[PDB]
DNA sequence: GTCGCGCGCAATAAACC
DNA sequence: ACGGTTTATCGCGCGCG
């Protein structure tokens, strides 16, 4: 499972405390918002992302949790 | 050419039942978010009939003058 | 229920049976087209509004 | 008639007992009510649920 | 076994003013 | 040398086995 690698990946290339959306995901990456979306919630259940909240949704890169 | 796809399927089904998006996403290998755009796009058309429910059903579009 | 109470104002300010549109409610209120109807549909799921389907929604005080 | 009986009268998975109603029907009114301000939602797994006064 | 989901929605077309 | 802005069921939050 490499779409997990590729997510963090461009959210570290995308700056530093810098948010995006998951459609936005979808169509840089060229990759279906369905398996975007069910990966993004992963990875913020593994502490390696966290959840802005909104209207979609904004994702970056944690910060804080251990 | 995605469409005549649909419209062969719901035709081997007996008129009168129905199916799903989900349902048709499997069949045809198809992910679901072409099969609804699809699908909305032919009730539109007046090809097909959409039966609002959760989750909605579909089926051959049948006349009503 | 801010936003809610200047749609809910306005749906009784306008006639006791009368209906009016997202895109009415939009111009008259200064708020875009997208917050008035995320309150319209979330008050209509909470039975407050009642909504007639068509082109476009029509929205009018429920019982 | 779901959403009178279901204020009469936990999970939703146990509410599918009580009144003989599937689970899909039970947590549509639970997150239909909730967004009303009559019940309120915990965190279990599976979540919680109470009248909310 | 969390799940309530209805979703098609624009990497659009068409219509408006 | 040139139609920008809004609509559409357009509300979308959706990840769901």
């Amino acid at each position: 499972s490499h779409m997990e690698q590729r997510i963090l990946k461009f959210l570290e290339e995308l700056g530093e405390g810098k948010a995006t959306t998951a459609h936005d995901l979808s169509g840089k990456l060229g990759t279906p918002k369905k398996e975007i979306n069910r990966v993004l919630y992963s990875l913020a259940k593994k502490g390696k992302l966290q959840k802005e909240a909104g209207t979609p949704p904004l994702w970056k890169i944690a910060v804080s949790t251990q």
